[PDB]
């Protein structure tokens, strides 16, 4: 009888200046340059990754993607097998915004689409470590005791070390540099939506089609939607709106998850009337254990109530870098 909720684009391209303010621009107004277009009878599926209530992602193998006698693993984003046309719409929106933005090492970068003669696919880099969440928490006792045999994933076995925190701070930093840089709001940063491949990359991308969002209690309810209110920005729980400035703040908790070695945030505050309070009054998180205090000085900035004193991620960039040229032989 009527429509259900639908898939969206998760990241958001906006106007250049409205006035040291934003607008997004409608992702159906961008281009799409067919050259991305790859045979679907090319495509083998393979498992499913993550199965969400729009959707699933699925690791396939793509044959002659870039070099023809070659087979590569990618990761293949599609609705259900039920989605009509405008549903699928939003798919194509997601090919225009990654087409967009162009290609960096710590983004999942786009590879490939399957949109003409049958169910819109979107074919991307496939990150064979998977979500960082996930592996920060999986890799966590091997942090804790370097002799305890670490938690295998693939072909990694190796220990996880504060160099690897440094690493993946420095590469997420990297990652939304380069986004904002493109106009590009994530909104849901967050160490469940960064992933992990070979070299231990780390590479930002949206997982959440992959994801059911009413089973993770890291999305609340809040105003008909389900929100990570935990990751976000007062000024977005209050006014809706994201900004370069709260993908910060997100950027910030971030840091936390990380050198909590994937602790959910604020654990045990239920997300409630007084834990809007508390934040608006000013309380933040206190330094994980693990975090250096040059990392918590970020985060702490990254949590500014005024979001113009927030640090860019250009600086943050910055920031790391010098954390880790200093941290040399140190660690």
């Amino acid at each position: 009888y009527l429509q259900k909720p639908m898939y969206e684009v998760q990241w958001k391209v906006v106007e250049e200046i409205n006035g040291n303010n934003y607008v997004y621009i409608d992702p159906t107004q961008l281009p799409y340059d067919h050259k991305w277009e790859f045979p679907r009878n090319r495509l083998s599926f393979g498992k499913t990754l993550g199965a969400g209530a729009f959707g699933k992602v699925v690791e396939a193998t793509a044959y002659g993607l870039i070099k023809s006698d070659a087979a590569m693993t990618v990761a293949v984003k599609m609705l259900k097998p039920s989605a009509h046309l405008t549903e699928r719409e939003a798919l194509m929106s997601e090919l225009k915004v990654l087409s967009y933005l162009g290609n960096h090492m710590n983004i999942v970068n786009l590879l490939g689409a399957c949109t003409i003669g049958g169910p819109t696919l979107v074919i991307t880099e496939y990150c064979c470590y998977g979500d960082l969440l996930n592996f920060l928490r999986r890799k966590r006792d091997s942090f804790i005791c370097s002799k305890t045999s670490p938690a295998i994933m693939e072909d990694d076995e190796l220990a996880l070390d504060l160099e690897d925190l440094l690493s993946f701070s420095y590469q997420v930093a990297k990652g939304m540099a380069f986004l904002a840089s493109k106009n590009c709001i994530h909104r849901d940063l967050a160490a469940r939506n960064i992933l992990l491949t070979h070299g231990r990359i780390t590479k930002i991308c949206d997982f959440g089609l992959a994801r059911d969002i009413k089973n993770d209690s890291n999305y609340v309810v809040k105003g008909n939607a389900r929100l990570p209110v935990k990751w976000m920005a007062p000024e977005s729980i209050f006014n809706c709106v994201y900004t370069f400035e709260s993908d910060v703040w997100s950027y910030g908790i971030f840091l936390w998850e990380l050198f909590s070695l994937g602790s959910s945030p604020y654990p045990g505050m239920p997300v409630d009337s007084k834990f809007y309070k508390m934040i608006k009054e000013g309380f933040r998180m206190l330094s994980p254990e693990h975090a250096p205090a040059e990392m918590y000085d970020i985060m702490k900035t990254c949590w500014d109530a005024d979001p113009l004193k927030r640090p860019t991620f250009k600086q943050i960039v910055q920031l790391i870098e010098k954390q880790i040229s200093e941290s040399t032989n140190h660690i």
